[PDB]
């Protein structure tokens, strides 16, 4: 055989996978088996968009498909697909959440390798929308990798898909963009800004920034620190209760940075405060926020490159059966085995 399996391990982005070895060289790899792969519609329309991502992307903080086993069996036979992938031994939550060291230093060379792969990712046009702590993968030479990209779309989405009208449950709630709480009808890139604010914020204090315990203890703990939305977002605010509901709220002014997290380093607090914004328009961006005083350590405009030509999402908002569905997970991997010979 081509690969020899080591032991079932546990994973941030893509729960349980086995870690192994190619044969021949040695190689340590993780495979990730997707069982029964084209049962269901929706699981299917995922591998799908996940296999064509990440094999547009070519990126050092994006994680990698490093091979995917062909059919050894006949078509109609085939029904789970192993997915070969860059071994991570952790994630950010782990690692934040631990007796590990975490210093300034180690926030400060996370937060970079975090906005450098959403750099590239952000040119291509791809909105991850479920950036979070545990999706950030982290390997034993420190490199983190973006990884779970089931919730990523572009900037058009089909109306036929439920959370094209139902935002609020797009992603994690505790890192999810006010645009997607509240319906701004403004959804950009800017959504992964909110959640590396969030996961910024965590790092600093080892602990959840917003950790609401339902939707409207969300909005809460997020006017907590923002203070109340401005009179423009309030009447962005797709549905009436939810409206009202702030609008029924005392004012309340932003509460400092300095004040939420006391005596943090001045240069994280002043790049924190560009991404928590409630306007997405508002957030910087994560190429400029590359060039903030704060990561200047790392930054190299020439090392972060961004992703020519951008992805396209026609293939997701296609109504296609699951036999359909099969058959471009099919083409991806022969398209695969193609490309490298
Ligand atoms: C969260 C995880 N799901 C998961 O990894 N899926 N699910 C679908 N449809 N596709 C994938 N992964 C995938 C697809 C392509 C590539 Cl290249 C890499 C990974 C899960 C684990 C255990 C139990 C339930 C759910």
């Amino acid at each position: 055989d081509e690969y020899e399996i080591i032991e079932t391990i546990g994973n941030g982005a893509y729960g349980v996978v086995s870690s192994a070895r190619r044969r021949l060289t040695g190689q340590q790899v993780a495979i990730k088996k997707i069982p029964n792969a084209f049962d269901v519609v929706t699981n299917a329309k995922r591998t799908l968009r996940e296999l064509k991502i990440l094999k547009h992307f070519k990126h050092d903080n994006i994680i990698a498909i490093k091979d995917i086993l062909r059919p050894t069996v006949p078509y109609g036979e085939f029904k789970s697909v192993y997915v070969v992938l860059d071994l991570m031994e952790s994630d950010l939550h782990q690692i934040i959440h631990s007796s590990q060291p975490l210093t300034l230093e180690h926030v400060r060379y996370f937060l970079y390798q975090l906005l450098r792969g959403l750099k590239y990712m952000h040119s291509a046009q791809v909105i991850h929308r479920d950036l979070k702590p545990s999706n950030l993968l982290v390997n034993e030479n420190c490199e983190l990798k973006i990884g779970d990209f089931g919730m990523a779309r572009g900037l058009c989405t089909s109306p036929a898909e439920h959370q094209y009208f139902m935002t609020e449950y797009v992603a994690t709630r505790w890192y999810r963009a006010p645009e997607l709480m509240l319906s701004l009808h403004e959804y950009t890139q800017a959504i992964d800004l909110w959640s590396v604010g969030c996961i910024f914020g965590e790092m600093l204090a080892r602990r959840q920034l917003f950790p609401g315990k339902n939707y409207v203890h969300q909005l809460q703990l997020i006017m907590m620190v923002l203070g109340t939305p401005s009179p423009a977002v309030i009447q962005a605010v797709g549905a009436e209760r939810v409206r009202a509901y702030i609008q029924s709220l005392p004012p309340r002014q932003p509460v400092p940075w300095e004040t939420v997290y006391p005596g943090a380093d001045r240069q994280a607090l002043s790049l924190l405060g560009r991404m928590l914004r409630f306007e997405p328009s508002a957030r910087i961006s994560a190429a400029a926020a590359l060039r903030h005083p704060f990561l200047a350590k790392y930054h190299d405009p020439d090392d972060e490159p961004d992703c020519a030509p951008p992805f396209d999402f026609a293939f997701d908002r296609e109504a296609l059966t699951r036999e359909r569905i099969k058959e471009a997970i099919v083409a991806e991997i022969e398209d695969f085995h193609a490309r490298r010979e």
